[PDB]
Order: C-alpha cells, then sequence, then structure tokens
C-alpha cells in the first residue's frame, strides 16, 4: 500500500538493536573525488531497491569516524547514508550546510552506478552533529524540499528558524555543555513555526558526545523520523506520537512535538 515502506514491522526492541535488517556495504568517496565536500562514506544496503538518502554532517573539528556507528545504524534500516569529513575540521555551520548539500548531489550523481540506482533521488535528508546540526538547520532552512531534518546537539549562532519548514527532529543532550539545550536547541526548536511538523528530544545524562557514542535512543528516533518522514511509513508514528515519555519512569529528559502530524 506504501510502497516507499521498507523492512518487517517495528517494535522497540527493533528498533534499539545496535543494527536493523539490511546488510550494508559501504563506497568510499576520496577528497579528491569529491567536489564540494571533504570525502566520506556511503553506507547502503546490499538489497536492491530504491531507498531515501541522508546526508551527515560531524561538528567542529570531528571527521566522519565520530558519526560512523550512525551512517551503519541508518543504513541497516532501508537507507542510502554519506557521513562526510568537511574541506577543513574547522569549517563554520553555514559552510557545512554547503558541505551537506554537495554530499547530497554526490550520491545522487556522481557515485557509483550501484549507489545511485539505489536512490530515490525526492525523498532526501539531512543530519549533522553539534556545528553540522546547525548545518541540518541551515540547509533545511535553504531546501524546503528535503523530507527530515535531524539535528543532532546542535550549534549555531543563529536561533532563529522560523524559515524551515522540513520535518525537524531536534536531539538535545541535557549535560552538554559546549552547545547548551537552553542557548542552542531548545531555541532552535522554540522558533521553527508551530505549525510544521517538529519534535524535540532531550537526553538524560548525555553530553555533547552522546551522538558519536552508539546510543539506542538516538538510534531509534532518528530512525523513526527518518521512516515517517523519507518513507512516508506510518507504521513509525506509534513511537513519536505520543512519543518518549518524559515523566515517571520515562526514557527522556524531554520531550515535546506537533503530533498529530
Ligand atoms: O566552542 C564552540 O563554540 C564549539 C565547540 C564545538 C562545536 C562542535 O560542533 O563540536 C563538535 C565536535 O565534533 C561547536 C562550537
Amino acid at each position: 500500500m506504501n510502497p516507499y515502506e521498507r523492512g518487517p514491522n517495528p517494535t522497540d526492541a527493533l528498533l534499539e538493536a545496535r543494527s536493523g535488517p539490511f546488510s550494508v556495504s559501504e563506497e568510499n568517496v576520496s577528497r579528491l573525488s569529491a567536489s564540494g565536500f571533504g570525502g566520506g562514506t556511503i553506507y547502503y544496503p546490499r538489497e536492491n531497491n530504491t531507498y531515501g538518502a541522508v546526508a551527515i554532517s560531524p561538528g567542529y573539528t570531528g571527521t566522519e569516524a565520530s558519526i560512523a556507528w550512525l551512517g551503519e545504524r541508518i543504513a541497516s534500516h532501508g537507507f542510502v547514508v554519506i557521513t562526510i569529513d568537511t574541506i577543513t575540521t574547522l569549517d563554520q555551520p553555514d559552510s557545512r550546510a554547503e558541505q551537506l548539500n554537495a554530499a547530497l548531489n554526490h550520491m545522487i550523481n556522481r557515485a557509483s552506478s550501484t549507489v545511485r540506482s539505489r536512490i530515490d533521488s525526492s525523498r532526501l535528508a539531512v543530519m549533522g552533529h553539534a556545528m553540522g546540526g546547525g548545518g541540518s538547520l541551515r540547509l533545511a532552512s535553504q531546501r524546503p524540499d528535503l523530507k527530515a531534518a535531524i539535528p543532532l546537539t546542535p550549534w549555531h549562532l543563529n536561533k532563529n528558524w522560523s524559515s524551515v519548514t522540513v520535518p525537524t527532529l531536534i536531539i538535545g543532550a541535557d549535560l552538554d555543555t559546549i552547545a547548551p539545550v537552553a542557548t542552542h536547541a531548545k531555541p532552535f526548536y522554540n522558533s521553527l513555526p508551530s505549525s510544521i511538523s517538529k519534535a524535540y528530544l532531550e537526553l538524560d545524562g548525555a553530553t555533547h558526545f552522546a551522538p558519536n557514542i552508539p546510543n539506542k535512543i538516538i538510534g531509534k528516533y532518528s530512525v523513526a523520523w527518518l521512516k515517517r518522514f523519507v518513507d512516508n511509513d506510518t507504521r513509525y508514528t506509534q513511537f513519536l506520537c505520543p512519543g518518549p515519555r518524559d515523566g515517571l519512569f520515562g526514557e527522556v529528559e524531554e520531550y515535546r512535538s506537533t503530533c498529530p502530524f
């Protein structure tokens, strides 16, 4: 009925497991072969089919190695995913937005036929850690056509994202001292329009490095957000609405959303 649906009916366990049901292979993108970004790695399902496609940026001073687990994990749930390196490790968020865009174009137009043939170029998403999460917000602002955006403990000097209409899940870390939720993640969420699909998920007992460490909660809700909005997979609505509990015995520090979507 939904021909974008991939993989079996989800459960909390299946979404929290280290890997989804899709076996993954990798395509290396050298710095030489990459135009407008610093290279990286494309994770893609071996099983032949078309899938949504996602570009993920690391943060300030970091490289693809700090987000690799996420590229692999998301790809194993039926997506084509590039973890990029940036032209330099010091690139600012809005430069990171340009490089994410170049990485989307690389996957669609310049990668091998194996990778290009597994991408539905009409169904794209963007994600990033810290400064790359700020890059996610900027690119979502510049490309309303993106299907989803997921800034992870994002950092950005601009606090006004009222131009974004892409379905956006922001993930904050309560103990983040680099991009404190009070001055980055939450102001971002609050400046997004009340009229779009969005969610704020704040992790309990998590620092700025949490998205760099394999994380059941990040893995679960990133994939659920991507499934719901990249694939239009309403089987995943059950995890986003009402969403993880932030109350007594709950799983998150805070969850807020514009459910129903
Ligand atoms: O000190 C800062 O202002 C500052 C420090 C770090 C970051 C960031 O993106 O870290 C990601 C590391 O992978 C952003 C801002």
